[PDB]
């Protein structure tokens, strides 16, 4: 309760999925909170769903578009005064193999996955160093940043890039001393709607030889460790990669 | 506030440093804790300090004393219920490099640092599986258990070991739907007394160098993130390590 | 000696320092090497140096240009016959933090570092699979696909994603029986007259908190593991990662 | 063809499988061998069938007799001069998940798999350095020293152990300038006359969820790593770990 006192917060992605459990469990914290996404219908409906304009507003945006990014940054600190904690959570996925990926598919999904994340972190590192803040910021990535999977060639690229660039950002940040950590998020399988629009996906993914735990995950279990990674309690955790994937990449 | 709701924690090594801010972080969030340490005199006092008799107990034990960990368990249970939580935080050093390792030092160091670990682990397994206790054990490490140190190499082999035996346990206890998880914390460098008692340590350690963040951390920064892998919040997080290091590792 | 017989290598950014390295001993090994790079008298002059053109030749090159990657398997095979095993070695670096990097300086680097590599891997799992040619691409990575360098943030990322997206495409090929095997190299420092160009570069990169061993590697260090993987010696290495960096890592 | 000139290599546990498969190849390339095992009918056979006592001696022993490696690097010098190269390969399997094993099945594992290769390396570093022999270590370890395997509990204690042991063994030995390299090596699942004696064991080893080639290894797999990290031409790599396991850890 109050974990994250005054932080203010920017969740891409953050009107479905993961991304909505975060800015739900930041605004239960005391996080004022811009959700990001593509379509004013469903930014709108799931900020209301979440509280009033006063806790979290909906800013529509593609992570890929360079310039938006200014915009969100000054929309969040005209709403809610200057921005502490994004997480890069907006994410697409293509499935095909190295092998069987277009360029085009290759530019469509880096734009989102590794372009959008190195601009949120860059303009982040930017607009929240030196201001006492205890500014954080979440890198989304998943278990693909930890091990190949034969039909998702270009998002394990994406997902390995943004692994070790965190890294960097955390390095520079922490040596000169920015008040700034970095940090990834890896999870495993989340049960999400889009999850069960597609037959069959569940149960493939609780498999005992892909989840140990033989069920997936759920929003809330990727939004609990970033309410950690927000908060102060984190202060000494920067570099560092969070698995939270019920055995996946344990074995 | 009440994270660790109805939970009863053993806290090895808890009368000192990390372990006694776990107990402190612990008691704070509602469970209950029996801290165990070699010495009456201390172990007395720091139960007293962060709490009474009916939140948390001390339990004079050397981890590495195997039918000691039988009264360990019954001692708990008899004060606070079944235990569903148990932090494998006591550990020794010897400053040797492999070279330079006695038989005699490398033999104590692994009957705390390991031998201890295993015989934690593998109880806490056997008493707190299919009780619906949302157990968790939490296996000390450090970030010696991810890269060498020339002058630590008892202490390396003790570290590496606990982080893999650790996935195998959280494998097996996944499978079987023990309702039982096993992680691994790995603290960088953290100020106690124990360091302040070594003129030079804290200032060695804080090298850029060595944490990229020019200063170490405080035994909360370790309690924290066992509060989030004790809780329920952390229900699909399993065989997972967690680092909190300054980015000590991240270079 | 024989250790390549028969195979057909092509090794991008052969002309200088490690490529040149790889594809010297290569041709000492008894494969057949198409060398590329930009500049047309470094790379005749390079090819030269190594042996007759019924041994290895140039092929003018930007590993960045798709179309390119065609015209090179095709100029190999009509020189050499069918190609067995592709080295990703061409790469450039940008010494800037994520903060520092420019938009521009960001797609430039990724150009070459990821979608040429990308470009290679994809073009040589089609034309290499299936044939019995016991077909291998090694793609070169680094240290920085590792570890963060606060002042590398873009090249951290390409070596990164090199990384990940290598183990997809080693276990793509694996499952489908594509007789391809793709693992990666991360070399340490390596000396080479790029970095003899760069006043205090060595000494800087020699010191104890960087290579252990007090001194970088030398080309030929990273030849020699190129050799092993390129050959059948190492038929059931797939997905792997391949480290000879003085230590770098370890600590 | 002689890349191991004038090299005297330890191979423990020499007799079988991958240890007789390291000892072929080095007396292929130009290496006197001392292998060691447990009973004298299988070493002596194993010696001769290799070579003639000039190449290749059996010395009996338990890797876990402390006293007896003494004897071992004794009896090694005196028949082919100074000990250069050292593969601690002796090791045990318990199939006990953590909460199943024994106090009597943990010690006597972690006698030969840990305190084993403990011994071999402290005395191979006081016996090897400092005498320009390009002295290497190798200590076998296994995927195990990676992931976890619920059925494999000690042996996974044993594996992460010995990998973090070794590096640092390789950090000391660099940084004091010894001219001892310390490496690991990870086989996958290998076929050997002992997996063979096990119904089964190999289709369940090649399913495609275990390993992705969807066959098992070789020992030849490991002995050409094995010559490679024994060999000059690995003189920049310490402290790393070399993976050779048909895409297990890849995915
Ligand atoms: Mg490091
Ligand atoms: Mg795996």
């Amino acid at each position: 309760s109050n974990r994250l006192d005054g932080k203010v917060a920017i969740i891409t992605g953050g009107t479905l999925g993961i991304g909505l459990a975060i800015a739900t469990k930041f605004v239960e914290e005391g996080a004022k909170v811009m959700i990001t996404g593509r379509h004013s219908d469903v930014g709108e409906k799931a900020a209301k769903s979440v509280g009033t304009p006063d806790q979290i507003q909906f800013f529509q945006h593609d992570s890929s578009d360079e310039d938006g990014w200014t915009k969100l940054f000054d929309a969040t600190e005209k709403a809610f005064g200057p921005v502490s904690t994004l997480v890069n959570n907006a994410g697409i996925a293509v499935n095909k193999s190295v092998e069987e990926t277009t360029t085009a598919e290759w530019r469509k999904l880096l734009a989102v996955n590794l372009d959008g994340v190195f601009f949120g972190t860059r303009l982040g590192i930017q607009r929240m160093k030196n201001k006492g803040l205890g500014a954080s910021i979440i890198n989304m990535s998943s278990i693909e940043g930890f091990v190949g999977d034969p039909s998702l060639g270009a998002y394990n690229a994406s997902k390995g890039a943004v692994r070790i660039m965190s890294k960097s950002a955390a390095l520079d940040c922490a040596l000169k001393d920015y008040d700034v950590r970095v940090n990834t998020v890896h999870p495993g399988y989340i049960k999400t709607p889009l999850v069960d629009d597609l037959p069959g996906a569940e149960e493939a993914m609780s498999d005992r030889t892909k989840t140990p735990m033989g069920h997936i995950g759920e929003p809330n279990d990727i939004a609990y460790i970033c309410v950690y990674l927000a908060s102060n309690e984190s202060k000494f955790a920067t570099g560092s990669e969070f698995v939270v994937d019920g055995g996946y990449t344990a074995q």
